[PDB]
């Protein structure tokens, strides 16, 4: 006991008062701009696949329901000629696709962190925590390594790794930087998300979900300051701040997302179901979450959702019945970007923030007070993560 | 300000007194017993390289240094045959070794879970959260969530997978679950790791550092429930109060261990520099972490050191200048399981506990009041966790 009286002086140093906040987000993409037009044609043609034009005009049918514009994509026509096996497909191409995103991924991670470092406008030797979430680029040591040094952090820079899991991430990951934040006085978390569908390209086949992912999916990288207590002795400003995280597996709905990691790269396997089940079941997350705040009308928060294609938008939207302009944000980021996994939720939230600044809201939210993300992925896992803006 | 004063009270909820314990530890290994002695016959008849004695005697020679006894090994004979691509080197062979793995790794960790579980004595209700730490077996949805089915745990518990990171995994999962449970009150966390060294299995090579792994590495799992503030009103009782966690990326040392994820499987490159490289760093770290409590002679405290090869924990030995016997259960460790990555330093914390309980040791920590937990991996990161005993 003398023993745990030196304990608590260390935990009483420890507390912090107030919820985790983000105190800066920013994003970042690669530089080819595929508008989604003139991708049906880039893509058969790239494969050469243009001998199956009743498979092509599946795939246009499919890309023209997407709701997505443009995407950004690291995969160019020049990556697949110097890779020719990621165009035929379930040839062995692990080796060549990693070779491509082991050095891309941090890569684009600081380009994302050094934005969101800038806004924050404190020195990098407070950055405390590193999360470093990836879809792929799996090598030891890892993302949050190479980040590290990219950077300059502190070599005691306390580090998660999270490779290939899937899109619950982000609001899964701001579930661990909100305990790292609320538990050490002090800490400043710097959460990075990138996301590079290079494992997922393969040549066109005859599925709904292949296709679909080969329609949708985008490449991006976010990344926020996450910490609590803002320090007023300097230029830290909260965005939002993050009252409560939840997460769910949506019963006997193991089978509706897989994906294995092969020689082949990333084999897909995702059911059309999945946009119905969501929304069978968003009411029920969405009143667990606010009913502790008091809260039971839904078009009185703001909404970050998880754009995992537009059929999942629309399924939110009827089933919590929200006004038509309520998801606008999540459709802006879906039709400009499409779905770039785990980041998808963030760069909505950077948008959220800038539309309701260049529009003259009084708050971060759209001028609302109290606003919920949503995060959707394997299998099925539901993120529902309640939020407060800020004043403006 | 009328919802910060709703937030306030959630935060008021959710506080806890008491530094995060380690309640429980199970463990588990695959059911396979190679002893040191014959795994040098059995490893090159069955890669049918019996025609380079040569290579085996530099072979033996490594292995009769390893000071491993025995160990237990998920890849058998049966499995070889079954998959012959895992004995020609640099054939492709990661198909085959992820649908081995895919099923196994959960199916192991649920095997230490149960027994932490049943020491633990509270119903798999109270289980909030749920980290698994895994080597290989790249999966989606990852073992994390396989672990949460087999074991029938809510469909809220909160969850972590992190796959393919390396030995600093014991020490840095540690330092996520401890979070968890200091900003959660009534959170209890099932902390799994289970690594399978299957991936790292290949044909001999004139390489020091493969032929070290391949006469070290060994399997297991290791299961822990951590939580802070036991309740005394159930039969919960803490063995290990954890007080602080630090890591560090050492300078210099980014080459000194990585490993690629490929086609022909794990690509290892290993450093033989690393034990000295640990043993000039050790006592700095060291200092840095028991400083704060007044603590300046290190054979005060007791020790759990990542075992990752004997030369390592001589090393640590000799920096520190402790007594022969104090790495006792670290070495005995290696000397009955090998190198079991992460999972190794909580096979040695249940070893000292035990061991302890069976000589009337006044502490589950070799009567001792304080303790240091090491962990060593890529790229060079050291975690450094100090503990504190509970007495018997």
């Amino acid at each position: 006991s003398f023993s745990m009286e030196k304990v608590k002086r260390i935990l009483d140093a420890q507390r912090t008062e107030g919820p985790a906040t983000v105190l800066a987000i920013g994003t970042a993409n690669p530089p080819t701009c595929f508008y989604e037009a003139d991708y049906p044609d880039f893509y058969f043609r790239v494969t050469n696949c243009e001998d199956k034009p009743e498979l092509k005009e599946k795939f246009k049918r499919i890309s023209e329901r997407s709701a997505v514009k443009k995407r950004y994509l690291h995969v160019t026509e020049e990556i697949l000629k110097e890779n020719p096996n990621m165009c035929s497909y379930r040839a062995p191409s692990l080796d060549a696709r990693h070779a491509i995103l082991v050095e891309e991924v941090p890569k684009l991670g600081k380009e994302a962190a050094l934005k969101a470092i800038k806004e924050w406008g404190q020195p990098l030797s407070k950055i405390t925590h590193l999360i470093f979430s990836a879809m792929s680029g799996v090598d030891i040591p890892g993302a949050d390594f190479r980040l590290m040094n990219l950077l300059g952090l502190e070599p005691s820079v306390n580090r998660l790794m999270i490779y290939t899991q899937g899109c619950y991430m982000g609001g899964a990951a701001m579930r661990h930087a909100k305990d790292i934040a609320e538990n050490n006085a002090g800490a400043r978390v710097l959460l990075v998300f990138c996301d590079l569908m290079d494992m997922y390209f393969h040549a066109p086949q005859n599925r709904v979900d292949l296709l679909y992912g080969q329609a949708v999916f985008g490449d991006g990288a976010a990344a926020l300051i996450v910490g609590a207590d803002p320090d007023d002795d300097c230029t830290e400003r909260p965005l939002f701040q993050v009252v409560s995280c939840a997460e769910r597996a949506v019963p006997g709905t193991q089978d509706y997302i897989k994906a294995h990691l092969k020689e082949m790269g990333m084999e897909l396997h995702l059911s059309t179901d999945v946009p119905r089940m969501i929304g069978k079941n968003i009411e029920k997350l969405l009143a667990d979450a606010v009913s502790p705040f008091g809260i039971s009308d839904w078009n009185s928060l703001f909404y970050i959702v998880h754009p995992g294609a537009v059929a999942i938008l629309d399924q939110v939207e009827e089933n919590l019945g929200l006004g038509e302009d309520k998801l606008r944000a999540s459709r802006y980021v879906l039709s400009e970007y499409g779905n770039m996994g785990a980041a998808s939720v963030f760069f909505i939230l950077d948008e959220m923030r800038n539309k309701s600044a260049e529009e003259g809201k009084l708050t971060t939210g759209e001028g609302l007070e109290w606003g919920v993300l949503f995060s959707f992925g394997p299998g099925l896992t539901v993120e529902t993560v309640v939020l407060l803006s800020v004043p403006l």
